[PDB]
């Protein structure tokens, strides 16, 4: 609450700058992605996501947020083209969500909040390792995907199906043979910029690359959510939810779309 950055009134975003100037930078994310502003730039190429290959790994509470590790030692599970240049490997997912189902994204679309939000993170082949990657301006592509509240998306529910076995901070658990095709809409239609991680460190060197298409999950897909803890075991309970970063001023930046 006070010991280590999070989410909550003594720790949350509005206190990260003093262990991260970056926060208060010229390129931060999430931004507002103003629908109307936005460029069509009939130039930017399909998106290319291959993850037929993927390979994970584990499944970690890291006190933020749960995650889903790939090996990344390899071009196994990637992204390419858009407004990329050259190659991405996918190193980990995550999710952003809410107390209510009014928020919990990160970007917003025309001031619209999303039930949760899903970060598929690359990073950029031609600097060898993430670490390098993150050090770099162009080290980093994240495709983020929209949640609402509909029907079940079947493929998210291998990992619902777990999150009991990871309640708290430092749990983690086996995680193989999970494919992320399963995460994906139907559309590949996107907003691109550049911009930032969206927790420490803050680091400037992400291509967002947001899906304009939501994906539906059920309401017993996000409770399951919700039931994540915050702390470790034995510390007073703190259920992880509101995890979100809010939008960041744009500066001088361009959103292109890749669809009129
Ligand atoms: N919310 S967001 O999508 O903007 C986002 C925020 C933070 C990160 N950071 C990393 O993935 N860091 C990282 C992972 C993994 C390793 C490894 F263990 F592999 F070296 C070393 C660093 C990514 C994305
Ligand atoms: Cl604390
Ligand atoms: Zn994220």
């Amino acid at each position: 609450m006070s010991h280590h950055w999070g989410y909550g009134k003594h720790n949350g975003p509005e206190h990260w700058h003093k262990d991260f100037p970056i926060a208060k930078g010229e390129r931060q994310s999430p931004v507002d992605i103003d629908t109307h502003t936005a460029k069509y730039d009939p130039s930017l190429k399909p998106l290319s996501v291959s993850y037929d290959q993927a390979t994970s790994l584990r499944i970690l509470n890291n006190g933020h947020s749960f995650q889903v590790t790939f090996d990344d030692s390899q071009d196994k599970a990637v992204l390419k083209g858009g407004p990329l240049d050259g190659t991405y490997r996918l190193l980990q997912f995550h999710f952003h969500w809410g107390s209510l189902d009014g928020q919990g994204s990160e970007h917003t679309v025309d001031k619209k909040k999303y039930a949760a939000e899903l970060h598929l993170v690359h990073w950029n082949t031609k600097y060898g390792d993430v670490d390098k990657a993150l050090q770099q301006p162009d080290g980093l592509a994240v495709l983020g995907i929209f949640l609402k509240v509909g029907s079940a998306k079947p493929g998210l529910q291998k990992v619902v199906d777990v999150l009991d076995s990871i309640k708290t901070e430092g749990k983690s658990a086996d995680f193989t043979n999970f494919d992320p095709r399963g995460l994906l809409p139907e559309s590949l239609d996107y907003w691109t910029y550049p911009g930032s991680l969206t927790t420490p460190p803050l680091a400037e060197g992400v291509t967002w690359i947001v899906l304009k298409e939501p994906i539906s999950v059920s309401s017993e897909q996000v409770l399951k959510f919700r039931k994540l803890n915050f702390n470790g075991e034995g510390e007073p309970e703190e259920l992880m939810v509101d995890n979100w970063r809010p939008a960041q001023p744009l500066k001088n930046r361009q959103i292109k779309a890749s669809f009129k």
